């Protein structure tokens, strides 16, 4: 063994990949080339518009890139809503996806679903946000559509979470960020350390469990984490056929940021998936060292996480 693999960095602003790069030059087995040098083993590409087309064309060079072409399908709200509606064993089993509708500046089922709820006298407050975009949280259909026509960005209206689980003594809402790594072979690895972002400000799984227990008859693994694993798995297993690199001339892996919400019933809902998530300062090192361990050296060996 004992080789020297190469790599280019096309995304300077990525803290997660600037960190991976420092660990790559650390191994003393990696050499960073020039931005436009075509002879790399690894490419830590740019967030948007990455030149996938020019990969794997240098004969003899096995190439790996830190992005899965077409993964924005799962990372763009509008696309995410559509990917679920179509999907057979998903749209009818998605008890974890908020009721969503895409509107360009559809809109048909929205009303037929807004009214029903009006005539059944139940929670009927929605939220308006952009797919690649700035949000509005009203309760009147027209008080939203007419607002999505002005902005002109093709948003989606989602059933807002009215009864969210809170955190005392500050009594404040939160969301959970989960890290998932998908290697070149399509193994789904979930980083054990998650993170909670609260309002009016951050709490790791550690502190979060000494709360879901010392003030409730349940554990973090038995209530939320369990559900989180199921949603991640479903979403990625559903996306695979549209992004598999099985028959492509290069390999790819990607780190995803899954963001969730929990209501009072202790139910977990998917809020969104982030294709280029940053990290929490305390985790970078352990996280990034895991990306080189599982997604990089697993392809380019050197001298010497929960798998869903
Ligand atoms: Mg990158
Ligand atoms: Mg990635």
């Amino acid at each position: 063994g004992s080789f020297t693999y190469t790599f280019v960095v096309r995304d300077e602003n990525s803290t997660v990949y600037a960190e991976v790069a420092k660990i790559l030059l650390a191994s003393g087995q990696w050499k960073r080339l020039k931005r436009d040098n075509p002879k790399f083993n690894l490419m830590l590409g740019e967030r948007n518009r990455l030149p996938f087309g020019r990969l794997g064309h240098e004969p003899g060079l096995v190439q790996l890139v830190n992005y899965y072409r077409g993964a924005d399908k799962l990372c763009r709200k509008a696309s995410l809503v559509k990917l679920i509606k179509t999907s057979p064993e998903l749209t009818e089993t998605c008890t974890w996806f908020p009721e969503s509708y895409v509107i360009y500046p559809e809109r048909e089922e929205f009303r037929s679903s807004f009214n029903k709820k009006k005539e059944n006298e139940e929670g009927n407050v929605w939220i308006a946000k952009s797919s690649s975009g700035g949000i509005l949280i009203s309760s009147d259909a027209t008080e939203l559509l007419d607002f999505i026509d002005n902005q002109g960005q093709v948003h989606v209206i989602q059933k807002y979470l009215e009864s969210p689980l809170l955190l005392e003594p500050g009594h404040r809402k939160f969301d959970i960020r989960s890290w998932v790594l998908v290697d070149n072979q399509y193994n789904i690895y979930l980083y054990r350390e998650g993170v909670l972002r609260t309002s009016s400000n951050e709490m790791f799984f550690e502190e979060f469990n000494q709360y879901l227990v010392t003030s409730l008859n349940i554990n973090l693994e038995n209530s939320i984490l369990c559900q989180i694993k199921e949603i991640i798995r479903v979403c990625l297993s559903c996306l695979e056929p549209a992004i598999s690199t099985k028959y492509l001339p290069y390999h790819s892996f990607q780190l995803f940021g899954f963001d969730f919400m929990v209501d009072k019933n202790l139910k977990v809902w998917l809020i969104e998936v982030n294709g280029a998530p940053a990290c929490a300062q305390k985790l970078y090192a352990e996280l990034c060292k895991g990306i080189v361990d599982l997604a990089i050296s697993s392809v380019f060996p050197l001298n010497e996480f929960i798998k869903l």
